[PDB]
């Protein structure tokens, strides 16, 4: 039995089907999954952590690697290592092709990446861990700079995968550490067969599995087509499942002879308006206070997701674990003549930025920005909308009134933690980078988040994320707009589908009826 996958990735799936990490994110909770490391403990001063490590874990025998060796710390520390930025050779990230035996790259190459792919550097993953050590063959401690109870949150995700020391010394001798990414040897329930870049990646059932073995063996992962192009595919029965298809086209589509499902799950993301307070008008509260209530954000949802996103009245996704303290209604939503009364007398003319890209929580920005821009014009506001790159942001203007007052934007994560969701988007310590569109600077809210971590009791965490949120849903530095859901289609036949927060899915689950 085969299957075909039409991915959206072309968010690497590939990567959670042949590589294992420590632990796995469990939905809706802040209790982790222990996989690779079977139990652990934290230390007294919540600056070391120990990792007992699974036994019997065997890396694939591939055509290009047989190990001689189960799984154990040399593999985590070699691993973590990478990731903390480490190892010289390769990038941070398992990438594919790209590698640092070069004059001007890494320089460049982690430059561009933290311009463009702002997610992981987020991360700072280098800046909490001190150091990875082997206490012996199966055990692991990590040292912190100081306490961080999201620590493991982030070993809990895609960046956290687990790579084969033991391949890695023979590669290395052999001077070919290139082949690390690009023959892959994991611990996963497949292993890769072979692959055409851009093209498929064709996985094999991993008959040495530790865990529950893969119910199908055979997986083409079909990179080879437009978001369109997918759904073409899938009513022709080329892929059995299709991610992140354009369900506005569906109708158009769809056979009428095809039995077929349409699955979703809540996501990790939020599409947000920030405002910029190095603008003096935007720091008049009076006026962002207003400004939120010219938004039909109702109407906004309806019309550019059709169905396929929730209204975020908070900023904490309703995916976290935290979002027990969320509450359903927010203070500064449609009020249409309050927000006239309030802001059509300031005659103001407003700059909204809209950073170019694709993401998944914002499909069609540039459409979101007309409607916004006419909500606006009902309350007597004038808006310039502006298409701007991320590189774009990195300049500075001579002539502040060309700078943006809102800026059109979103986060997503890897995991379900409130401190890599908010931190890097509202916090003092990120107020000079990207990822802080707002400009902003709450001391009182720095203190809240900074307090979250210092501790590990669920409620204690809960409490603090609360008035966290709270306070900037008071103070409004950024206006929620949208939580998007991941969205798939498979075939009637297909079971055992369960698409995470992230995007992904598990591969070893599936099976035909």
């Amino acid at each position: 039995n085969g299957l075909t996958y039409c991915t959206h990735a072309s968010m690497n799936v590939v990567t959670e089907q042949i590589y294992n990490k420590l632990f796995d994110i469990k939905n809706h909770s802040a209790t982790l999954t222990p996989m690779l490391a079977q139990s652990y403990s934290i230390s007294a001063d919540g600056k070391e952590i120990l990792l007992n490590l699974r036994h019997g874990v065997k890396f694939h025998q591939t055509p290009w690697f047989t190990p001689t060796r189960d799984f154990n710390a040399e593999d985590v520390v070699f691993s973590i290592n990478r990731v903390l930025g480490h190892n010289t050779y390769l990038p941070t990230l398992a990438e594919a092709n790209v590698t640092y035996s070069n004059p001007q790259y890494r320089v460049f190459h982690e430059q561009a990446r933290k311009v463009r792919f702002p997610y992981f550097d987020s991360i700072k993953l280098n800046e909490k861990i001190k150091s990875v050590t082997a206490l012996s063959p199966y055990q692991v401690k990590i040292e912190l700079f100081a306490p961080d109870s999201s620590i493991l949150s982030h070993l809990a995700s895609q960046y956290a995968i687990i790579f084969s020391q033991e391949y890695a010394y023979q590669l290395s001798a052999d001077d070919n550490l290139a082949q690390l990414d690009t023959h892959p040897v994991g611990t996963g329930p497949y292993q890769v067969k072979d692959y055409v870049y851009n093209q498929y990646v064709r996985l094999v059932r991993n008959e040495n599995y530790w865990k529950k073995e893969a119910k199908i063996e055979h997986i083409i992962v079909d990179l080879s087509t437009d978001r369109s192009g997918r759904l073409v595919k899938f009513f022709n029965n080329e892929c059995q499942i299709a991610s992140y298809p354009e369900v506005s086209q569906i109708g158009l589509l769809k056979n009428d002879d095809k039995h077929y499902y349409m699955q979703s799950t809540d996501g990790m993301n939020l599409a947000y308006l920030a405002f910029n307070f190095d603008k003096p008008l935007m720091r008049d509260h009076e006026i962002r206070a207003a400004i939120s209530q010219s938004l039909n954000r109702a109407r906004i949802i309806h019309s550019i997701y059709h169905n396929t996103a929730t209204v975020a009245n908070n900023i904490i996704p309703e995916v976290s674990w935290a979002s027990t303290v969320n509450t359903p209604e927010f203070e500064f939503d449609y009020h249409p003549k309050i927000a006239k009364n309030k802001l059509a007398d300031k005659n103001l003319l407003l700059n909204l930025w809209v950073i170019n890209e694709e993401q998944v929580y914002n499909p069609a920005p540039f459409k979101m920005a007309e409607m916004i821009k006419w909500d606006l014009a009902q309350a007597g506001v004038k808006v310039k909308v502006r298409a701007v790159t991320r590189p774009f942001l990195t300049a500075q203007l001579r002539n502040q009134s060309e700078n943006y007052d809102l800026i059109l934007s979103g986060w997503l994560a890897g995991n379900l933690d409130p401190d890599g969701f908010m931190r890097p988007i509202l916090s003092c310590g990120t107020k000079n980078e990207l990822t802080n569109l707002s400009n902003w600077c709450n001391e009182e809210f720095d203190q809240f988040m900074d307090r979250a971590i210092t501790t590990s009791h669920l409620s204690s965490r809960a409490k603090a994320y609360n008035e966290a949120q709270e306070l900037v849903l008071r103070e409004l530095p950024i206006i929620p707009i949208a939580n998007v859901k991941r969205i798939l289609v498979a075939n009637s036949r297909v079971k055992g589908v369960k698409m995470t927060p992230f995007g992904s899915l598990d591969f070893s689950t599936l099976y035909f009826i």
